[PDB]
């Protein structure tokens, strides 16, 4: 019986000139399991069509709902604005 952990360190701000702002736009991951960060790194938090903040919850929430045994422990902030570029 194998849980994989997940380190998270979310940036407070980030600026983004994208269309849309992954998790990894947003976030540093580490898990020995790369399935897990590869597979959280490419999810979509929100799409720009000018900030939108970021809890931590919400990324906690996406990765138990996506993954099996895989418990988080947080490194960074617990809430991160999110500015678009592109004015």
């Amino acid at each position: 019986a194998m849980s994989d952990t997940l380190y998270i360190k979310m940036d407070q701000a980030v600026e983004i000139t994208k269309k849309q702002v992954t998790v990894g736009d947003v976030a540093k991951l580490q898990c020995k399991n790369k399935n897990i960060t590869n597979r959280l790194k490419s999810m979509k938090l929100l799409e720009d069509t000018k900030r939108y903040i970021v809890s931590i919850m919400k990324i906690i929430e996406m990765a138990d709902q996506t993954f099996q045994n895989v418990d988080i422990q947080n490194i960074g902030e617990t809430e991160c604005v999110v500015e678009f570029k592109t004015p």
